[PDB]
């Protein structure tokens, strides 16, 4: 009947809680974490209709590796979050770790409208 999720992780101070309002607004069925860590191997099982990563930490963050990021996602939308350099998000966050992006301190609509385009991104 009626299907949706947005999901999010981040610990800047309280943004997850502002973009997990906007994203929940946005759609249905709305979360939110810290680092995003158990949501990686809790990725590979539920996986929503998009997701964030804004962080910058091992084991998992958002671009990371590579592999883990393909399963975990090859094609559902994690996006990204960093600003600074990101020559490898600019790379594999354009056709790997998530095709979007939420470079620099974003807006809600340009958040959420931008997950509203990678929802829709799948359908061809």
């Amino acid at each position: 009947m009626q299907r949706g999720i947005v999901w999010v992780v981040d610990d800047d101070s309280s943004i997850r809680w502002v973009l997990e309002r906007a994203l929940a607004g946005a759609g249905l069925t709305c979360t939110t974490f810290e680092n995003g860590n158990e949501v990686l191997a809790a990725l590979a099982s539920k996986t929503p209709d998009v997701l964030l990563s804004d962080i910058r930490m091992p084991g998992m963050d958002g671009l990371a590796l590579l592999k883990q990021i393909k399963q975990r996602h090859p094609m559902l939308p994690v996006i990204i979050m960093t600003a600074h350099s990101d020559l490898d998000a600019a790379v594999s966050a354009y056709q790997q770790g998530a095709f979007d992006y939420l470079p620099k301190p974003f807006d809600i609509d340009e958040a959420v409208a931008l997950v509203e385009r990678a929802i829709s991104h799948y359908q061809e």
